[PDB]
């Protein structure tokens, strides 16, 4: 079995990855679920093969046994021009972020206000921010700390689903895949955008991308950064620039994941596939951009340069950052998964 | 070491293939096996020269060092001037049936219903529709496509073998040899006719020669050319006078191969031998008719004229076509098989 299986989370996801397994002679193919827990739970199957994925799901899959493969990697400032595959990862920055416009709404007030959040379980997007509101206020209770939220991948019947769009017709509100207008990175940043929400926890990059002509996407094309200002844990606000200073935590970097049994296979195969597809690829646009989604960030983000190598062979633990796990696991007591549950005894 | 030995897929081959031997004057001898997977391996071993395969199983062949010696031809129309043995080739038209009764079937809503096959790895049964299918698809998972199938060769535990009824007792259901009711192309065929299928994947040809009083055989005579039509990739259904507008994809010619040191005794030996016994032989019907088989396609097909000559000495590879053998590969890279794991490092 040559063929490496793809793990697509939702439809928008599933057509790129048809795509990608047409015009790579199906060295790769696809599966599908609506989830990326489903997804993990087809990788553990073997069902599925690798998908790449948020640190904070690289937790939960590398609980139950998968391994990380790859991690995605971005343009550089520092050390610019060693090798990409070779050229160590700078993470990325979480932020919370808000409209300028807004006042009295500071990172010591935002109890009670309206959040948007990647989806649930997710880094940015939810570890960190929740993380830190527990360990603040100190109590489990952040499924009330903020009045209403999207935060897809909660329970929809819940107030963390309570803002949530779903999609064109609105049907599956809160399913954390890109259907759902505010599903992940852009999807957050857009339920700030139309008012939605009041805080939105993002990375830095993520407004960068969707501000001043850089989409030219309906909902985003007359954004302007002057119109927003970043949260610091100071009690302040800054603009977007001074995302290194006004940055809630550092992130690690979206990974590819598998079993072990199927790591250096997927490795390989997936090194030639960026050759192949990548930013500077043969067929790249000619045939097919592996990395480019237009602003939709499926399978992978829309400005990954490409997929790096690991010091070693690391498991999330050794990947993620001794800290973050700690993060992860303390922000972890005060709520149950499915797959952490019925995976806890592997890793125990 | 002067006698051929030839290898003879089932019983009903190895009937007709003795008679042939008797008459050689032992110029040619006789081995059997179960399969064409088998007999390949016989070959392999040295305990059969050669034998005349479909262009899948040539790859397989190839793949394990054999290389084609002389390929079937049948009847044209135009280039008529040549001799058989000189006349280039044309290649057969793989094409999907269905009955016209069973309205609303095309290419596209093909999914989930129940398939009548040639044989795993055969061209016009296999390679072409299952390649197409799995790389519209994006998928490998060709086993569960079909809600039933009759592909001789497969699994037979598995539902790619739910349609195959064996022998006139009901056994060796599933083994892809002439013995299985629906094996080859005119078991494919009938498969559909019988109504155990709604598709079938056979060349234009089996279609004529069944229809309109063409096969003499009780479950073919009555056969009424109207009462079928083809899947075309575009989505519609001509009727079968339009093979050319309606057809996957053009399959090369079956041809004999044999293990490469013994090419040329082969093809003198064999040159001389349809001489003989072929179209026009001196002994043919006084003694033996090398090409009729009485609509089982033993051997040879009963719609062979000769065996022709080829340019040169081709590869597998290039007398398949660069395109047809990456169709192949690719579909393959969803399969293992063991010969072909054996063979790629046991063979010079
Ligand atoms: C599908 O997967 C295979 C990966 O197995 C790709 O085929 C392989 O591609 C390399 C090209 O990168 C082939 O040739 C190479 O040539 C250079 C010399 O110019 C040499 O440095 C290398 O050692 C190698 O020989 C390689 O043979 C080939 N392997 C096979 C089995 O075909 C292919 O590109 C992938 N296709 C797609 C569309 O992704
Ligand atoms: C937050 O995210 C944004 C966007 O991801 C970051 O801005 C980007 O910064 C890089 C360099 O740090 C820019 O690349 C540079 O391009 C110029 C040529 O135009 C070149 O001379 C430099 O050597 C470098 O390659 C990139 O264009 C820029 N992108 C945009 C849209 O502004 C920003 O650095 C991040 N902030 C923090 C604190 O990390
Ligand atoms: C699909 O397959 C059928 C059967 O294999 C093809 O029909 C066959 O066509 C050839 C000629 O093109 C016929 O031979 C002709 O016979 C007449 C005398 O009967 C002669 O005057 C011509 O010069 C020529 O030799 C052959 O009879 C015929 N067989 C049957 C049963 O109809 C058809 O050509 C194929 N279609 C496509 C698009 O390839
Ligand atoms: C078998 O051997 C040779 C071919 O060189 C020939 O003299 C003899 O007639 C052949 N016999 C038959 C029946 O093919
Ligand atoms: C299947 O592969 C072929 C190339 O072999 C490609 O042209 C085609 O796009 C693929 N199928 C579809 C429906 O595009
Ligand atoms: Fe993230
Ligand atoms: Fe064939």
């Amino acid at each position: 079995y040559t063929r490496v299986v793809w793990c697509a989370v939702g439809p928008e996801e599933q057509k790129k990855c048809q795509q990608w397994s047409q015009q790579s002679g199906q060295n790769v193919t696809c599966a599908t679920a609506s989830t990326t827990d489903d997804c993990i739970v087809l990788v553990l199957k073997g069902e599925a093969d690798a998908l790449n994925l948020d640190g904070g799901y690289i937790y939960t899959a590398g609980k139950c046994g998968l391994v990380p493969v790859l991690a995605e990697n971005r343009k550089s400032s520092k050390h610019s021009s060693l090798d990409c595959v070779l050229r160590p990862t700078e993470g990325y920055l979480a932020v919370a972020v808000v409209k300028k416009a807004n006042e009295g709404l500071t990172w010591n007030s935002l109890k009670d206000k309206k959040s948007c959040h990647t989806a649930v379980d997710r880094t940015a997007g939810w570890n960190i921010p929740m993380g830190l509101i527990v360990n603040q206020t100190g109590s489990c209770a952040f499924d009330e700390f903020f009045s209403q939220s999207c935060a897809p991948g909660a329970d929809p019947k819940s107030r963390l689903c309570a803002l949530c769009a779903g999609d064109d017709q609105g049907l599956d509100k809160c399913v954390p895949n890109s259907k759902e207008k505010y599903y992940g990175y852009t999807g957050a940043f857009r339920c700030l955008a139309e008012d939605v929400g009041d805080v939105a926890f993002v990375k830095n990059d993520t407004v960068w991308e969707n501000t001043n002509g850089e989409s030219t996407a309906d909902w985003a094309k007359n954004l302007k950064r002057e119109d927003f200002r970043l949260l610091c844990l100071d009690g302040t606000r800054k603009p977007v620039t001074e995302a290194q200073s006004c940055h809630l935590a550092v992130a690690p970097n979206h990974a590819v994941v598998s079993r072990s049994d199927r790591a250096a296979h997927v490795e390989q195969v997936l090194l030639h596939q960026q050759a192949l597809f990548g930013k500077n690829g043969k067929n790249c646009p000619d045939k097919f951009c592996l990395f480019k989604s237009e602003t939709k960030n499926l399978l992978f983000n829309d400005n990954t340069e490409c997929l790096a190598k690991l010091g070693g062979r690391p498991t999330y633990e050794e990947y993620l950052g001794t800290e973050y796990v700690t993060a992860i696991a303390n922000l972890k007591k005060c709520s149950t998964s499915p797959l952490l549950e019925a995976c806890a005894f592997l890793t125990r």
